[PDB]
């Protein structure tokens, strides 16, 4: 009775995984960013959940299950009750007590550790759960990938020392790598934002897909791998060029953009700069950050600078004019009455053009040292295709990624705030050093399709297929065909395979049945017919296959065993 | 292994709550919100697995529906307001309204509107195992009355009542398979279905003294009903003949059954209680009379057609304006409102009632003679020793923990959210629905409520978190530490769930033993340099009184038989 049950019965879905997940009856919308898992969709979901839980256990983590509803008072200990922003879904109960529906669980698990972790002989320990979160995304979109309710594997490890944290952290990296291999994904772990300049201890796991919202950077020869947020930028040139022009004021009443200098004044874009006035970390101060005309400011690198306020805030036009005496489109490093930091590539420029900090004027032929001192230099830009690999090996390619996991060395941020402390073996109170590890279990189901699909529909990796074999008769009411078919279901089920049986009547044509089984990603099809049973044979076709086959009935069970290998 | 699982009691009053706290199975986050600790999650998953197997074997299809539910769906059924303060409501950042669902009737009916479009897809039975939130006013009893709890909730859809009954019966059978595999002593009982008589609602109850429900059995038949549902028949075959004339008596300080009995030497079976309730017709009142030794069954009262559901008791001001006399002076004689008497009241003779005149009673009232007999109904709770309404035996009342409910819902939601499908002959049909729920969280606690002893938790075999505890005495000795790891592998390879107690010379053997017994592990093996010399392993069962020594080779056989 299987298809007349599992198959059940788009207009806005724009990414392929969302459209296919809806068309294939894997999920359906309830409200904005809230999706029901349909019977066939839940079969795939649980397959993900099984592998992730197996590798978390094999890596020594202890599954727990914490509440969804959480006391605001915990979120007030970390300050995140306010600081988290409008993505936190806040509520009150019938007694006017305040809660959120958790998007994550750092406070709750730290609260647990306060009460449960009392001796150094219990450390290290790593707790994880597979549980529904809520995030009030301002614009839920992309189906399972930017929903509001989604499933998360979130894990939290506690340590007495940095080395202890690293070992567990390394084990999680390895377990994640096992997880996304068993899931049969084309993935890449990359270095990620750790809040600091340089250093380590933050890695993202990405599935490669041309719809990726993350840009991820790779050496074309070395193992270098990093989110563009983190990717160190080093300049292509080896030395600063020599001064070949004098500095001069140029009237620029209508030249206020990189485009206008390059196209209008014919300047090589390598001879232009963008100045970005941001707020200072010192209250009320301004900082000017400068990148070359053909580059962009990396905002994460920007806010990592000690002089720069984190998070990044851009100065207003009125602030800019009050400080500098000129406004956007006429700004530059010369006679700049505010602190400045220039990108590494900008320090090597020569004979370049800058806004003069005089309205409607630029300097042309600026040269560092001759016309003004070089200010502080830092890595402020994003890398671009073909940039040198920062490890000196090869050049950089940028690909698109869907983030499906993140691991992060958290330190003592929560154990300081929530007074989670344990005595070291020598008797010293130690603030527990924490790590956090997350996988977007929901997002994984969708990520797989973004990467594996064709014109016929979903292509599942082997571990995710909701069934392995579809039986399609083809006049299924024929006693001859219904007995061969029902026996075949039993044999194949007996041997352990997961078989979907298409029991729909003649009112559903064979071609439609074929297209349905293909759409839902079932990797093997078997068609039973009286004309083939006469000939003593069975018709086979693979999901990726071009033409069907005919297999002698007697050979079929060995043949399917081989395919499933 | 125990350095990890064991981790390190005040407001706990029922035993399952103290034991779940002390065995490190759960811990509290806030009121009614509890974290499953690693030991606890293992037990809960063993419950879910068994529930899921039997749901699937019964042909139901697992889905997973959102926890946050839009208010507009709840407004279609009227439950957005009607469900009460137990509904957790919120607004998102865009000021749209939702609840955190306590149940999913509207959601699954909404799903069906979009997915059930052909009769060839029916019958169909959807279920999920999913966290609910119910904003209980006074959350208590640990897992038994928390606010967040795990629930297997199922909903089936049908084109005919017969179709529903079949699926309903398979859910009944599957629940029994479930609770049998969970090793519980349960009983299914008839339950309140909304109507007088009839079937279509059964509750599954674990038998325990702490049960909040009263469930009625015959000591002679299979009869089993929630006291809310139990039919009461009188212990009398016939109304007695009149042997007093009716008189007016002054009862100035007589306003309770006890005062009428102890102040006038009347037997309690000659007295009555008159309860004045709101009638279903707007603005009307109905009086409900039971005998002085009985209580009013409020489920039975509300099921009366004249009586408003849910039941509302009349105020004292309302009584006085209607009748002309107050509580404690009420009765059926000269009663200017409609009246319903319990079956037993109808058989009474020579009986006392308030006269509907302040501080007065009639004595020696007799039906037909002094006043006409009103309508008769089954209005009272049964009491221990009552006749069994199937005519086989008398009735006993025991206390039960409700772990499962099945209910024939009909077209309540399909009619309101317009869920209709064309029959094979082309007639539109509102889908008939049944709903089935198992308190998965609650089942864990109900098990301990019925299985425990002086030393801690007793688990039915299917729920034990581990089957074997390895307690190496002096595990720091490398001779014991090798034999035990060797043993851990052998047993884990054999497919047994084994908890190695790796704790050190700090925690004494005696403490280690008590901890393994508290968390309810069925079987223990002690490895020692003592018995290693003798080539022997020490074994003890969780229920046994003495431990015993055991040749090592025989041990793998001995223990596989133990769990057979
Ligand atoms: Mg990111
Ligand atoms: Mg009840």
């Amino acid at each position: 009775m299987r298809t007349s049950q599992y198959l059940l019965s788009p207009a806005d879905a724009v990414v392929i995984s969302h459209q296919l997940l809806l068309r294939a009856g894997m999920i359906r919308r309830l409200a904005s960013g809230l999706y029901t898992w349909l019977p066939m969709g839940l079969r795939v979901l649980r397959k993900v959940e099984t592998i992730v839980r197996e590798e978390m256990n094999a890596a020594g983590a202890l599954e727990v299950l914490m509440p969804a509803v959480q006391p605001a008072e915990l979120w007030q200990e970390s300050g995140r009750w306010e600081q988290y922003g409008p993505e936190l879904l806040r509520l009150k109960d019938r007694h006017e007590r305040e809660f959120c529906v958790g998007p994550t669980h750092e406070e709750v698990i730290t609260d647990l550790a306060r009460n449960e972790l009392n001796s150094y002989k219990q450390l290290p320990i790593n707790f994880y759960q597979i549980q529904t979160k809520f995030r009030d995304e301002i614009r839920p979109r992309f189906g399972l990938m930017r929903g509001r309710e989604f499933i998360m594997k979130d894990a939290y490890s506690f340590h007495l020392s940095q080395d202890s944290l690293q070992q567990t952290y390394d084990g999680m990296y390895q377990a994640y790598s096992k997880i996304f291999s068993r899931l049969g994904l084309d993935f890449r772990p990359v270095q990620a934002d750790n809040g600091s300049i340089g250093g380590s201890g933050s890695h993202e796991f990405h599935v490669l897909a041309n719809s990726g919202e993350d840009d991820i950077v790779f050496s074309d020869s070395s193992d270098y791998a990093a989110n563009i947020e983190k990717a160190e930028a080093v300049p292509r040139e080896s030395a600063r060029g020599s001064a070949t022009e004098d500095m001069r004021l140029v009237d620029t009443p209508n030249t206020k953009t990189i485009a206008a200098l390059v196209d209008g004044f014919q300047l090589p874009i390598e001879k232009t700069i963008k100045t970005l006035v941001v707020h200072g970390a010192e209250e009320g101060t301004l900082v000017a950050l400068i990148v070359r005309g053909d580059h962009e400011l990396n905002e994460i690198k920007a806010a990592n600078q000690p002089l720069v306020a984190s998070p990044l805030v851009f100065a207003s036009e009125a602030e800019i004019r009050a400080a500098i005496g000129a406004g956007p489109g006429s700004l530059g490093p010369v006679n700049l009455p505010i602190a400045c930091i220039v990108d590494r590539s900008v320090a090597l420029m020569s004979d370049f053009a800058a806004g003069a900090n005089i309205e409607d004027k630029h300097y042309f032929g600026v040269n560092w040292e001759r016309d003004l001192p070089l200010p502080e230099v830092a890595d402020l830009r994003n890398v671009v295709e073909g940039d040198p690999s920062p490890d000196g090996k090869g050049t950089l390619v940028i690909k698109r990624g869907i983030e499906v996991g993140h691991i992060f060395q958290l330190g003592t941020k929560y154990s300081e705030a929530m007074k989670l402390s344990v005595l070291s073996e020598q008797g010293k109170p130690v603030n527990l050093i924490m790590g956090c590890y997350g996988i977007g279990v929901s997002r994984v189901v969708a990520a797989a399709i973004e990467q594996n699909h064709d014109e016929r529909g979903i292509l599942w990796p082997s571990a995710l297929a909701p069934f392995q074999i579809a039986l399609v008769p083809l006049k299924y009411e024929t006693e001859s065909v219904k007995q061969a078919t029902d026996k075949l279901y039993a044999e194949l089920t007996a041997a352990g395979f997961e078989v979907l049986l298409d029991d729909r009547d003649k009112k559903t044509s064979p071609g439609v049945k074929f297209a349905d089984m293909e759409l839902i990603g079932i990797p093997h099809r078997i068609v039973i017919s009286d004309r083939g049973l006469s000939e003593g044979v069975l018709e086979y076709k693979g999901r990726r296959d071009s033409e069907s086959q005919n297999l002698p009935i007697g050979e079929l069970m060995s043949f399917i065993t081989e395919k499933l290998s």
